[PDB]
């Protein structure tokens, strides 16, 4: 039978700040009870460093850049020379995401939480594949209820921060928006037990602003600040995780459902509080800390729990992998995903993905093997051997000069199939990535 | 007295094309003379690889880049992601023009032959401080009258091609182009001869497409191909700056008129037969074959004749020197030329200009002193003392590696100054930029 699928996306958490990760600070039981019922991979990737663009790979299966979805979208972060700025940045209407996909196989399909992939109503996820949404069309929101005159006094672009159900039905939420998204998941998988579902849970969660339960504060009184509000926004994220995990189980359906658990870039360790250990670097950048993210694949009729799986793989991987679980035989030519089910089962012990790419701009990488070449406006090309390296400190660009070469050119072939961006950045963001990327040069570490 | 300012600048020419460059082959007599009456400049740059940006400089003395005209205009050749395509591609109207000046200092102001910034009538030449124009509002056009019929039936991005007579005035060449526009020079000069007036000559020679008078051609007998056609159109180029040179000095003007003539960028080796010599490289790439070019000022009555000046200099230099001489006393504090007079006399011993830029996409230079740092997104960057090797066949990257990275930081600061472009080529012509630089990575010689 066509398994159901529920994908957990959250944001901007660390690398480190799961129970599953090696966390003993943060508490997150339901979500490394997940881990241990199916596997965790130790080099699971999106494809970006940020929200939009990410999200934009996952949807579709593709590398982003391709269709120009290259920088991120933020309303009153663009250029003025931008050639889409506010509601008209979104995922362009040719593409087909993962929510098209399932509909053709016969799922009902549903997203709650952040939407991030245009803000006009012909971006609308009902437009994208999706029967139900509540949520909301921007990138980021308060984990609280929205006030009238909060509402009345925001920006020409405050409109994408409302809760919204089904298609522009406005009800900002009735408690904590972590809490709300996690039994609204719980609800659509109770009113649709007896037919295939795909539900992609999108998280705000733990996005600034840092705002929490009381309840979940008063769990960490040894932690202060801007760490303390991230403990309680991450334990609010495992229970509401925990309320789609226990519906599953409740209703018999978990041993037929692929869940996955993964978050949308690296944590932004300067804004919540996030520890990458024991990566270097952070959102925004492309060192390990920016683009590796916690992801784990559970469904107990085909993976063994307790595993691990160590090569390489790629949000882009999980459309492939969910439509050929529900029997899918017309894959679009265009997907640079791959199906993961055969590698997860040892069926095929080759690597996912020989060769990885990311770019914004001027910044690039290319990975071959283990080998990791990162390009810089502002400093010569770094190579690293992740093999034996993983905290990227050893630049090895100088004694491996005909492979830097070599992986320079491969780079730039891939880089001319990509379209020019759909929209830009104002450019003293460049600055910030840049800087914050210093800042965070030297490897996390567990605190 | 204020002088007279005439501006003769040609398209497309080889740095070694001419006979004051080195050319045997080549026949340039008037502008040999021009030389020998003036200071020639050995190491004369635009401010880009390419027509329109170069024009933006030399238009404005300012880096082009920081209001984001950073990428050609082309119309047919954009993005379809561009923010602005054909007619709507043009120098921003909050940018003040070198006529917008002079205008102030009392001139008359003209210019004859190839615009190339901007297509749509708020970007006319009689918007931006020209009172008269005989020219083509595009970037290249026929050396020949088009019939009603070619007129007519031209794609949507033709029109830009028609001659054209002040503002909207059509009216195709009755004779060949290039003697149109330096017989309209010759007889603006007699119609304005008691005033100050500044001239801005734009030929299209020696662009494509190769069209010739048959009477040029036939001065080539030992020449075949493109390389005839070349010496034919350099014919032309050198006679019609002729008849404007010889006006001047038939009226008793040339002893204070200020002549300057320069080239756009680089010759396009693979086009129009033009021959870099002695320098690596072409048009729309930034080895010295792109970004170098021939540059002589003439002005009896301040500047020895049979000078050579050999400290970079910058067309974005061109609107200060003008503007002292017209004895303007309020110039833009955004101005990134220098006035050349002081240089060229001794007065002032230093550099005109320590460090100097380009910038295109991810391809840029950085050159302190002598020193240039080339980026590429293909290849490590590059390291070339100019001093002891124009041709740039010698990496000293490796050797300098503190000096490469110092670069690398000031070229991402002045980055950092820069506006995101306001359009974007289609990705494929980034392919043939880099495939025409490495056809003509070794030196060019006379052939
Ligand atoms: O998680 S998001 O990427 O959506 O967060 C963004 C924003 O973060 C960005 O800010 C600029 C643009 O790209 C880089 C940085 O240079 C990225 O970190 C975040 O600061 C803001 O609070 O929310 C938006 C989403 O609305
Ligand atoms: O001299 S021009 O640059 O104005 O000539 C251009 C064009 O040359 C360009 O073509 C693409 C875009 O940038 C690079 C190249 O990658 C530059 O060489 C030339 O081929 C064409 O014939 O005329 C246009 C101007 O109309
Ligand atoms: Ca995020
Ligand atoms: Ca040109
Ligand atoms: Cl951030
Ligand atoms: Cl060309
Ligand atoms: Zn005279
Ligand atoms: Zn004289």
């Amino acid at each position: 039978s066509k398994p159901n699928i529920v994908l957990i996306f959250a944001d901007d958490a660390g690398f480190g700040d799961f129970g599953f990760q090696g966390s003993t600070q943060l508490k997150t039981p339901n979500l490394d009870k997940l881990a241990q019922s199916g596997v965790r991979f130790t080099q699971g990737y999106v494809s970006d460093s940020t929200s939009g663009p990410s999200r934009a790979g996952l949807m579709t299966g593709k590398y982003q850049q391709r269709f120009g979805y290259e920088e991120i979208n933020v309303p009153g972060f663009m250029s003025g020379n931008s050639a889409l700025k506010g509601a008209d940045m979104g995922l362009p209407l040719d593409q087909k995401t993962m929510g098209d996909y399932l509909k053709e196989q016969g799922y009902k399909t549903a997203v709650f939480g952040k939407w991030h992939l245009g803000d006009a109503d012909r971006f609308h996820p009902l437009k994208r594949g999706f029967d139900t949404f509540l949520g909301f069309r921007g990138g980021d929101r308060s984990y609280f209820n929205y006030s009238e005159q909060e509402m009345k006094n925001g920006n020409k672009h405050f409109f994408d921060k409302k809760l919204e159900r089904d298609f522009g039905n406005y009800e900002e939420p009735k408690e904590y928006l972590t809490d709300v998204l996690g039994k609204e998941a719980a609800k659509y998988i109770e009113q649709n037990k007896d037919e295939p579902f795909f539900i992609y849970l999108a998280f705000n969660a733990v996005h600034t602003p840092l705002e929490s339960d009381p309840k979940d504060l008063a769990k960490f009184p040894n932690l202060t600040g801007k760490r303390k509000e991230l403990a309680a926004m991450t334990l609010g994220l495992d229970r509401a995780s925990g309320y789609v995990l226990d519906k599953l189980k409740e209703l018999g359906l978990d041993d037929n459902t692929i869940v996955v658990f993964s978050n949308d870039n690296g944590g932004p360790s300067d804004k919540n509080a996030s520890n990458n250990a024991p990566l270097a670097g952070t959102k925004s950048n492309q060192l390990e800390g920016g683009i590796r993210v916690p992801f784990l694949i559970s469904w107990p009729k085909h993976i063994k729990p307790g595993s691990t799986y160590d090569y390489p793989v790629s949000t882009l991987d999980l459309l492939p992998t969910f439509y050929s679980a529900a029997k899918g035989k017309a894959l679009g030519s265009d997907i640079d995903g791959v199906d993961l089910l055969p590698y997860i089962q040892g069926e095929n012990t080759a690597r996912p993905h020989k060769v990885m790419y990311w770019k914004k701009e001027n910044r690039a990488v290319i990975r071959d093997n283990d080998w990791k070449l990162i390009r810089y406006p502002d400093r010569p090309a770094e190579l690293y051997d992740l093999s034996s390296d993983i905290s990227e400190q050893t630049d090895l660009a100088a004694k491996n000069p005909e492979r830097v070469k070599t992986m320079f050119k491969s780079l730039f072939e891939w880089e001319l199939t990509l379209e020019r961006p759909r929209w830009l950045l104002k450019r003293k963001y460049e600055k910030y990535d840049i800087d914050r990327m210093d800042k965070y040069r030297l490897p996390a570490t567990q605190p």
